[PDB]
């Protein structure tokens, strides 16, 4: 009775209804990599990051390095997204290799909390800046529909780690 | 047992795993609206469209207006995406308001198949062209990463309908 | 007798009159560099009127023009903007390809890039802008002009011939 | 003997040497129109303006309405160009459809001197903002290699005329 299309369709419906609250509607989603240098071990390893955008919130979810699972998750209201900075990666040595985007957010009435992300670039000689500008512009345009401005600022990224990230529902 | 946070994270990883085939990775996804005049009824109601991009394919899902679920679903290999056109909407009379994005694809080795999409915008004084240029750009580099090319063309859009779309897994 | 100023204004008047035919208005002009390999930067002057565009190549060691073309906007088929068709490794910068009909034949094109001071600068925005003026100028006078973003082909244009 | 192409070649050569000082190289040039109410001849028309850019200077020339003749000529050093404002034309009433470009220059250590220009080309449909943005971006990129930075502000333009312009060599 039920066809492949009907099954994959019903799966899509159910999962838009499970991921987001009833009042929220999907706008955009991007696969990204964590750009902040972590304080763990030597071997350089890409941390997958998922950024999802609705009409009223943006979602940041971090993936475990080796296995397929989510280590850290956050639903963040758009009003608390203060500013976006886009510029050369804050490496601890060498020339910056690519661009990263830093999303600065308000948490428990405080600043110093930020996510620094870059796009998955399969071409080594590709900057990645265009992709991040596009993402920032959609975050901006969406926040503006709520009635609030969001500055997108081009500048060199400060080599600093943002206040410990806590999980948020 | 598991916390509220643990369940949400689990649902998320499971979703991203089910959404695409084993070998594919998610790159990006966007909520859009069908831009071409559809021939069931000639009225004023937006047809919602979901566009997903993997490393090897893009996915187009049309939603029923009455209910929040699919009416049509297509997985389309990136090899078959011929070109993208971006210009003013093909209005049957008078001034075109917004820009639309036309994705020309090859189906059963035949051409003349296309999706015409636009962005959902909360500012009537914004043509949405930048949002569409961004999406086209990600489709372009993704295809360039797999070895081929994808022309993005700025021109006027022609006042013709696409060949009927068929569901494809 | 005339002043320094009066002479300067008269020179400018005379120049804009001499630059183009009686029935043409100047719209825009840009200093560019040849992007294609030749069979040392070659300076290129591109000029735009209401009905035509002008391409003039400069010799590499002397201040002189050695190739000059007036091309009607109706003969400009399409514009391609994308990374330079290099013969080695990574393309440094974007180039703009102006495809034109010459005596009812295709395969003729100029590949040009912007004069860019900062080495960490693509120069794509500058070229997008030039193409946008060529587009609207042609559209007001005649047919539409496609601007295509893609990777440029590693082919060489059909030999350029001079047009008055 | 000398061919036609040879003659136009030496005409182009000598004249790009007569217009500019010996150490100045032509970057760009645009035909524009005065947005501001004329002060020399009060009545409303479309005063032709030529804007030329070299590596160290920009040139502004006002043509006479009836006969083609330079009524006002200014060579202005890029260092004295402090800001560029873009946005709707300054009217006394109602809706401004097209946008203008206001270049503020410092003259004899004093401010309040500006040129308000708009693009010649357009459809009544388009505001002409994109063109002026491109010009602004060439003036910015040129001055910056040479000197101090140049901000481009998007804002409403008062229609406040700018201190009487004096001819400069």
């Amino acid at each position: 009775s039920r066809s492949h299309q009907e099954l994959i369709s019903q799966l899509l419906q159910s999962y838009m209804k499970l991921l987001l609250p009833d009042d929220e509607k999907f706008h955009g989603g991007w696969a990204l990599i964590d750009c902040d240098p972590s304080l763990i071990d030597a071997t350089h390893r890409d941390v997958d990051v998922l950024l999802l955008l609705s009409n009223s919130a943006y979602y940041v979810a971090y993936y475990d390095d080796e296995v397929d699972k989510v280590n850290q998750y956050q639903r963040l209201s758009l009003e608390n997204l203060e500013k976006i900075e886009i510029g050369p990666e804050p490496t601890l040595f060498g020339k910056p290799k690519f661009s990263c985007m830093r999303l600065h957010y308000r948490y428990k009435e405080a600043s110093g909390y930020f996510h620094t992300l870059r796009a998955v670039m399969r071409n080594p000689e590709e900057d990645g800046k265009d992709t991040l500008q596009c993402i920032a512009e959609m975050l901006q345009i969406t926040k503006q529909a709520m009635g609030s401005d969001l500055p997108i600022i081009e500048k060199k990224l400060e080599a600093k780690a943002s206040k410990p990230h806590e999980d948020i529902i």
